[PDB]
């Protein structure tokens, strides 16, 4: 529990919740997330915190604490210098070597393999939900309808698992290797459901080798039983 007097709100850096750049004990930068008017409840925030406060891994954005004596309450996170991965890919497009893109996927895979070990389902993995830090390190952002990133059992039946996160991770790999292109030419959710149900899959980005592309396709097997766990993907990505 963080006392409100320990935080300084500097400026807005995000909204959709609201996020501010702040300082913690007037020295260190933090990202302070507050609930948006009434978009979501405080109990939801509390549930996120109860999950995230038990977790710590270098490729997961860290939740430092909760400020209970704010109205509404706020969550205090690790500040990620360069913002969201989706914007970063798009903004720096044409400057990335394949090896760099691979390293970004490995970062995320490491975060996700930790979540998998910890029995936590992300449920909304996407480049827009990854952040870029110092030295271009990628970290997975917070957790606790996006059809374009959803496995067929998720879009059809809300059947979430680590294996549905695997499907999402395959799409994220496609985003990374495509330098922030929007999956499925930004087709509608109805059309994407129809695409994936019939067996359509995303085509190979230029910067993805044949080998990388087969790992992506493995992530997009129709049955979750047929997709690799994150522990197995991590060994595959690390061996490249
Ligand atoms: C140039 N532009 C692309 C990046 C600008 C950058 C920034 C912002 C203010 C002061 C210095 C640098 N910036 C850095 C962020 N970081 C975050 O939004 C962030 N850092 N940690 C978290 C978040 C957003 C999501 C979170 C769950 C609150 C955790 C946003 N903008």
């Amino acid at each position: 529990v963080i006392d409100p007097s320990e935080l300084t709100f500097v400026q807005e850096i995000g909204s959709g919740g609201l996020v501010h750049l702040g300082y913690w004990l007037n020295k260190d930068k933090v990202a302070i997330k507050t609930i948006r008017e009434g978009a979501m409840s405080e109990e939801d925030f509390i549930e996120e915190a109860e999950v995230m406060m038990k977790l710590s891994h270098p490729k997961l954005v860290q939740l430092y604490g909760v400020c209970l004596e704010q109205a509404p309450i706020c969550l205090v996170f690790e500040f990620m210098e360069h913002g969201c991965l989706s914007d970063y890919l798009r903004t720096q497009r044409g400057l990335f070597a394949a090896e760099t893109l691979l390293g970004m996927c490995l970062d995320v895979c490491e975060g996700m393999a930790y979540l998998e070990e910890a029995s936590v389902i992300h449920r909304d993995l996407a480049a827009r939900n990854c952040l870029v830090g110092e030295n271009q390190v990628i970290k997975v952002s917070d957790f606790g309808f996006p059809v374009k990133w959803a496995s067929p059992e998720v879009f059809s039946f809300s059947r979430y698992s680590s294996k549905s996160d695997v499907w999402s991770f395959g799409v994220l790999m496609w985003e990374v290797f495509s330098e922030g292109k929007i999956p499925y030419e930004n087709r509608s959710n109805s059309e994407v459901v129809e695409d994936i149900s019939t067996g359509f899959r995303l085509y190979k980005p230029r910067l993805a080798s044949t080998h990388v592309y087969q790992i992506m396709n493995h992530c997009w097997k129709e049955r979750p039983e047929d997709r690799p766990a994150f522990s197995r993907l991590l060994r595959q990505l690390a061996a490249i």
